[PDB]
């Protein structure tokens, strides 16, 4: 399915 | 950044 996206580490 | 999507394990 979905894996992932943005993490938020940089973001 | 962008981290992930689709992995091809299912689709
Ligand atoms: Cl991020
Ligand atoms: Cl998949």
């Amino acid at each position: 399915x979905i894996s992932x996206x943005i993490s938020x580490a940089r973001i």
